[PDB]
């Protein structure tokens, strides 16, 4: 035994060769063919893949339901439990009520995390059918979107809650949840619950998995055998397996045995079995949490606080309490709470038993803990606190929710009874050393002393030189690190102060300031209030005329059923094959050798492709600088050297793996000042310049000068690259299925790589799972590569790109640094600015030179400079090669902007929004590069933003909150922004359709335009429907294909609705031309007889449609002619609340108003500017990548790269679409809003910079006034510039350098 | 006739609106495309032949 | 094509008709989502239909390319069509005939 | 057609005909057919959507 057998959405699989190293995920996908369940990272941090099980428990006896990441979950831990994945809820013939309302309140965009975050909602109705608003938004910690910002989701879903301008969707029409219409449990699991279980065996090509039955089975094993592997929720072994290629060809799940699964009350505390889940722990704390006195939960209660923060549902159903324990991680949230209370381990082996109190010699050296190898741990025991003892527990990440530990703490005092003198004190650390730590050398020296002053000057001064951090330490950030361990203890201190009050030795231990509460309270925020304000259609429109309505993107419901297909989704042939790409590990070096004997023994190993392949031309990219495959050197750290090709992806993941390449060293440029010390930069200087700045300056009262530096940023498209290139055996004919914004580009690369006509190759795009630009020109490495595999062995290939992978591989958006220097006057009127901007372009041009130039149109942000000079210069770098990101340059050109500006005010000693508005253009005005303002709305949005967010009175209370808090401050910005639109480079605006009607009336409309979530097919059915005046129901997109409509743009420039929606137009007024005399005779009888008296009239009926944009091109030598056809504009105000502590804050409102023109439909559009603002949140206070000083991206996936998470967005979010403002030279009045909205995010950075200026007034002894504040705005950086008393006791080999 | 090659007709439904496209030995794709669309009771636009 | 070389002959039209090689003309398939509502290869008459339909097609393409072989009456093919291209004229065209 | 690679999820299909010029059809029987390794299904006009 030996047969897996488990069920699938009710279906019985039974598996009689199950390999252990086969995912759940991989089993859905590949053997079942269930493609809803998606991939988007396979470390557990996105949720993509989430799915229910169910099972009957043996020990509660009952049936119940819990969610899991399906790439985390062995399907050998699945013996008789029921998955149900989100095909197994409902389809688009019959929708679950959690598929219905997250399409219709257009929670779904770009429709790739939809099937994960459905299964998360959908578990939490099958064991809560009346949640909580709070329990609902905590069904989500384990899910991420990129394209939504979060809201609509949990807006949609607030109506499932017990206590939860037209509207944006209408709640009253969503049907009724009938809980007994829920699949059935599978009537033998039931059956089978009686019989006992038995010992399997699984055997796989590599591993061997034991499911133990009982602990004499465990015991038996692990003596004969003690290096057999438990696995339990292999959340841990999995990471090891996928990432650390760790291989145990022996693994035993004990998951089964009852003993490891109880749950004890004693005497001292309660006992854990080892492989309890940890949602049990949380369930069984929380009760008792509930009904015993707070004296004796202190410990139960610092438990909890870490299981808050700790991953999400996903990962709490499957990790056990014993995984966290032994796998003696440096950063675990959980062994510093039981190494600080003492909890009690029992360890047994066969033939014995022992009793030890976690201490600091449990953990005795990197990941390594006290059992011997035939041991395994039996059960924890977590303590009662007695009368007079306190416990608190503390994590600061870089993400509140859902993160890693940069620092985490339990602390423990016992006072001696009825005095605040000090019995015990432990202090334990993760995240400060190699494993769990005591502060041994600082806490015996305060037993005795009374909680006071002195006490708490003696244990800072005890940690700061006790927790010491080598400048190298691994994951850098040692001042941070250091400051987090004293101000967790100065929490502690004050806390424990509080308690000691409350039992009533308040006369012994003093009172606390009221300034200083705010310190001491554990984190909370208000429920979300939103506000959606757009303006009606007109009483006149017809019903039929969705332009302007806000019509759901047409794939949502599919998107929520996991029916809508993205590239991996579609079937394999029955001989296709697998590629994989080996890429440089050495950021410049030549090629000495490559040597692939390991790779050919690895089963169905077909080939390794190499620059030798290549038919025709090894030079690619859109500036024809980079390789199709790496020659003679590499240039970066995942720069592409070949390919292996294999029948599976593992076997061609593990043939890559024995492709080993010998290098030899060259001198590496990786930062922008190793680029500017050896000039390598691409192309010349680009300027802009007007006015006289020598005048400028010797006429300005104040010149302040400084400097800023932007970090970039991974687009992190839940759906990452992916190609498959089908070859069809003659004339080099090939169709490609890609993920990507440019079949143009993709056709041409592929074309030339292989030496064929343009007119050999196709390339269709149905949907992308996100792009943001990043799939703009990058994803071209993954097709060309692709398609030489399929030139070559005459088969269909595929490659679909992990995460890390595709974020080594594929760029980013560029970092800056920008030096500036800007003259102006006591009345804050700026009358001189030079700027100097560079950015790190990394190791091909791309579009790096174009992404300059925009952030040079944008300098000026929204403010008229008369003298001003910019330059820009492109770094040229041994980097991954940097691409487009949404905004494409203007975000950090406008950042640059409101810094010195913020600055102009502080000097002036004026409020910021009276000099931004003083400086604002004018209607008519003209730009640093010479382009007229005409229908200039931005006055309008920001006097509509400043009277509706209330800035004003809002002011007053940020600054009472300021004055009567010391250890928190509130901050309050409002950014206006300008942002032009139409791509720099003239003749891209340009876009063609193709309409077709058949003879049954219906019509298949195709457009260069590529869907990705934006909602681009949605508005174009609307426009060509408004055209022809027939319902959106009689047309359908199908699909972008290049042999439909050639020569297409990108989708990219926030200007695809603009150009494809006139091309759509013009092929749709073709067609009514041609119908005319048709409606003329019959003006009443309806389209289809049209159509059909055309057709039998042998009139045609298709068209093609093009448009260009007129009148645009701008010369840098004159400083003349137009880039932009017309300019978007918006204003955001926002407010923050600053732990200046810990270096957290909570986004408590923002206000955003958007000038979109007359909006196609202003569900998406909304959705637009949700989505872009929460991308530029992420930009400017949450994502960081890190690289090593050799130029190794560190940081590879979510567990490191911390986007916007639900828990992240402000939690009053109010969004207006500017009223009367038609845009008559787009079509239908409308505007582009894709980029835009995503700089006023910026309003979170400078409310954060106005916190951290009146914390700095609070602590900092005569601070520097223009303090420098880079971006991101991370809990690092805003607690270091947070100057204090612990700061300042914390004050060249390094784990990471800035780029 | 005696056409070489007999008929044939691969149908590869695509999960979405109906939509399927089909790979066929026709002279007459039109009405290929029109009598399934017909029998499916889906519009032309869905039915690529 | 069911063996007639109606491609191979509407390759010969579209050629004649654009004034440039076979070689550079391709043909891959017939499909209802590139022209509709075809009425069958039958009747002999196919490549009558079709070759019309084609010089229809070829002529609206040498219409939009004139001014570029104005400018440069002998730069060859390659140019007139990346000049056309980077000026923002269509490259895309239906013809029709009854 | 046939030439073109099966996807790996790929089903065949074979028609069932008449073997009488008039009748009408009394009953169908189709026990045997679901006994035959690899069969799905059968279908007849009541399948017609
Ligand atoms: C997305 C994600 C987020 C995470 N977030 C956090 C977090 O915030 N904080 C944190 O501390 N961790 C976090 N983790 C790490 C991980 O979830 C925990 O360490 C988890 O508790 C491991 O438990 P498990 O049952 O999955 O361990 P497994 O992976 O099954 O095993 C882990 C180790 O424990 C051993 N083992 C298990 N049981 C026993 C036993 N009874 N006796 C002896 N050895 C045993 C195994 O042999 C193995 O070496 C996260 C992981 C993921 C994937
Ligand atoms: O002016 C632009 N050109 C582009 O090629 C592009 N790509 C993008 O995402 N935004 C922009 N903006
Ligand atoms: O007049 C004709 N009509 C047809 O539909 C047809 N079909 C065919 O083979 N020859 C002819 N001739
Ligand atoms: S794919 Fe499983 S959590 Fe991301
Ligand atoms: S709609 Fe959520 S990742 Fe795109
Ligand atoms: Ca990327
Ligand atoms: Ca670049």
């Amino acid at each position: 035994a030996d047969e897996l057998v488990f069920f699938v959405n009710g279906k019985k699989v039974v598996e009689k060769n199950a390999d252990p190293e086969t995912t759940l995920l991989v089993y859905l996908r590949r053997k079942l063919g269930l493609c809803g369940t998606k991939l988007g990272c396979g470390e557990g941090g996105c949720g993509a893949c989430t799915v229910m099980i169910s099972k009957y428990d043996r020990l509660q006896n009952k049936i119940v339901h819990f969610s899991v990441n399906a790439c985390l979950a062995p399907i050998c831990s699945l013996h008789h439990v029921a998955v149900t994945t989100v095909e197994g809820i409902g389809n688009t013939q019959k929708l679950h009520p959690v598929q219905e309302r997250i399409a219709r309140s257009h929670g779904s965009q770009c429709g790739f995390c939809t099937p994960g975050i459905v299964m998360s909602m959908y578990t939490l109705l099958r064991n809560q059918p009346e949640p909580t608003v709070e329990e609902i938004e905590n069904a989500f910690q384990g899910n991420l979107c990129r394209c939504t910002g979060y809201r609509p989701i949990l807006q949609g879903f607030r109506t499932f809650a017990k206590d939860g301008s037209p509207s944006l969707f209408n709640p009253e029409d969503f049907k009724p949840l009938d809980p007994t219409q829920e699949p059935i449990f599978p009537p033998e699991l039931l059956r089978l619950k009686d019989t006992p279980q038995k010992k399997l065996r699984f055997e796989g090509e590599r591993v061997t998995w034991i499911q133990a039955s009982t602990m004499e089975e465990l015991l038996d094993l692990k003596a004969q055998h003690p290096d057999a592997k438990l696995v339990v929720g292999n959340t841990e072994i999995g990471i090891e397996m996928k990432f650390k290629n760790m291989l145990f060809p022996l693994i035993v799940c004990p998951a089964w045995i009852p003993e490891l699964n109880s749950v004890v009350h004693g005497p001292e505390g309660i006992s854990f079995g080892a492989s309890c889940p940890l949602s049990l722990v949380e369930s069984v704390l929380a009760e008792e949490i509930a009904k015993l006195p707070e004296q004796k939960t202190e410990v139960f209660r610092g438990v909890m606080e870490q299981l808050r923060w700790f991953a999400g549902k996903q990962v709490k159903s499957v990790a056990s309490i014993g995984g966290n324990i032994i796998t003696a991680s440096p950063i675990s949230d959980l062994n510093p709470v039981f190494m600080a209370s003492g909890a009690k381990l029992t360890l047994v082996s066969r033939g014995t038993r022992r009793t030890v109190r976690m201490d600091h010699t449990f953990f005795p050296g990197y990941r390594k803990t006290l059992l011997r190898p035939e041991e395994i741990l039996l059960s924890i025991e977590i303590p009662y606190s007695k009368e007079g003892e306190f416990f608190s527990a503390f994590k600061q990440a870089s993400r509140r929710e859902a993160d890693i530990a940069k620092v985490t703490s339990g602390m423990r005092v016992l006072f001696k009874p009825g005095t605040i003198e000090v019995q015990e004190l432990s202090l334990c650390f993760g995240g400060m050393a190699d494993r769990t730590i005591s502060a041994l050398k600082t806490t015996p020296k305060q037993l005795s002393k009374s909680w006071n002053e002195e006490l708490l000057q003696s244990v800072c001064a005890g940690l700061a030189e006790e927790l010491q951090l080598a400048p190298d330490a691994p994951g850098g950030m040692v001042e941070f690190r250091r400051t987090l361990t004293l101000s967790f203890f100065f929490k502690f201190y004050l806390t424990v102060l509080q308690k000691l009050g409350r039992a009533d030795l308040e006369d012994m231990c003093g009172k606390l300031d009221p300034t200083f509460a705010s310190a001491t309270l554990l984190f909370q925020k208000d429920p979300p209030a939103n506000v959606q304000l757009f303006q009606e259609v007109p009483k006149d429109q017809s019903e039929e005329d969705m332009v302007g309505r806000p019509l759901p993107h047409l794939a949502a419901n599919m998107q929520a059923s996991g029916e809508a297909v993205y590239c991996d989704d579609i079937p394999r042939y029955e001989n296709e094959l697998s590629l994989r790409l080996v890429t440089s590990t050495r950021a410049h070096a030549k090629i000495t050798s490559i040597d692939t004997s390991e790779a050919k023994k690895v089963p169905g190993f077909v080939c390794f492709l190499t620059a030798e392949d290549v038919p025709n031309s090894n030079a690619t990219g859109l500036f024809n600088d980079e390789t199709v495959f790496a020659k003679d050197e590499v240039t970066c750290v995942g720069h592409i050297i070949g390919a292996v090709v294999a029948d599976t992806p593992e076997h061609a993941q593990r043939a890559a793996r024995g492709v080993k390449i010998t290098y030899e060293d060259l001198p590496a440029i990786i930062t922008i000042q190793d680029a500017i010390n050896n000039n390598s930069f691409y192309g010349s200087e680009i300027k802009i310049e007007k006015g006289d700045l020598k005048k400028g300056f010797s006429e300005a009262d104040n010149v302040v000068s400084g400097e800023l530096y932007i970090g970039g940023q991974e687009h992190f498209y839940l759906e990452t690259n992916c190609t498959i290139a089908v070859p069809k055996g003659e004339a080099g004919e090939m169709e490609l299925f890609v993920s990507t914004q440019n079949t143009m580009k993709t056709q041409s690369f592929v074309a030339k790589m292989l030496g064929v006509p343009d007119n050999r190759i196709v390339v269709r795009v149905k949907r992308m799972g996100g792009g943001f630009g990043g799939k703009e020109t990058r994803s071209t490495v993954v097709s060309t590569a692709l398609a030489l595999a399929a030139h070559k062995t005459g088969r269909p290939v595929r490659c679909m790109l992990d995460r890390d992978e595709d974020m080594l591989i594929t760029g980013g958006r560029h970092p800056f640094l920008a030096k500036y220097k800007v003259g102006f006057m006591k009345t804050g009127t700026v009358v001189a600015l030079e700027v100097a901007h560079f950015s790190n372009g990394g190791n091909t041009e791309d579009l790096s030179r174009s992404i300059m130039e925009r952030a040079l149109f944008h300098m000026d942000n929204a403010y008229k400079i008369p003298n001003i000079r910019g330059t820009g210069r492109i770094c040229k770098t041994n980097l991954p090669s940097n691409t487009a990101f949404r905004g494409f340059g203007g975000p950090q050109g406008m950042l640059i902007a409101e810094y010195w500006m913020s600055e102009v005010a502080i000097t002036c000693g004026l409020p910021a929004e009276e000099v931004r508005r003083k400086n604002m253009y004018k209607e008519g005005d003209l730009t640093h590069f010479n382009q007229k303002l005409e229908g200039f709305t931005l006055p309008r949005c920001w006097d509509e933003c400043i009277a509706s967010s209330q800035y004003l009175a809002r002011k007053r209370e940020v600054e009472k909150f300021n004055r009567e808090n010391c250890w928190k401050k509130r901050g309050l910005c409002i950014i206006p922004t300008k942002f032009g639109i139409s791509f720099t480079l003239p003749f891209l605006n340009q876009g063609g359709a193709l309409v077709h009607v058949y003879t049954d009336g219906s019509v298949l409309l195709t457009h260069g335009g590529t869907e990705m979530g934006q909602g681009l097919h949605t508005k174009m059915v609307q426009v060509a429907s408004r055209a022809l005046k027939i319902p959106t129901s009689k047309i359908h997109i199908s699909e972008t294909s290049t042999n439909t409509v050639p020569n297409t743009s990108p989708t990219a420039a926030s200007a695809s609705a603009d150009l494809n929606g006139q091309g759509v137009y013009e092929a749709c007024q073709t067609i009514l031309k041609r119908l005319e005399p048709f409606k003329k005779k019959k003006p009443t009888g309806p389209w289809e007889a049209w159509v059909m008296d055309a057709y039998t009239s042998a009139v045609s009926l298709s068209a093609t449609g093009f448009y260009k944009t007129p009148n645009l091109g701008y010369s840098f030598e004159t400083n003349s002619g137009n880039p932009f056809h017309y300019f978007s504009y918006g204003v955001a105000c926002s407010e923050v609340e600053i732990d200046c502590l810990t270096g957290d804050h909570k986004n408590l409102r923002t206000d955003i108003v958007m000038d979109v023109g007359s909006s196609l439909n202003p569900a998406i559009d909304i959705g637009q500017v949700e989505g872009a603002f929460v991308q530029g949140l992420g930009l400017f206070t949450m994502e960081e990548l890190h690289y090593s000083p050799e130029g190794s991206l560190h940081t590879r996936g979510p567990s490191t790269y911390k986007i916007p998470a639900f828990g992240s967005i402000p939690i009053e979010f109010r969004v207006s679409l500017l009223r009367d403002c038609p845009n008559k030279r787009a079509i239908y009045a409308s505007k582009a809003v894709g980029e835009p909205p995503l700089f006023l995010a910026s309003s979170i950075f400078f409310a954060i910079k106005d916190a951290i200026r009146a914390a700095r007034a609070q602590h900092g002894d005569n601070a520097k006034q223009l303090f420098q504040l880079d971006s991101p705005a991370t809990p690092e950086k805003i607690r270091n510039a947070c100057v204090d008393q612990f700061t300042t006791l914390c004050v060249c080999k390094s784990w990471s350098v800035r780029i």
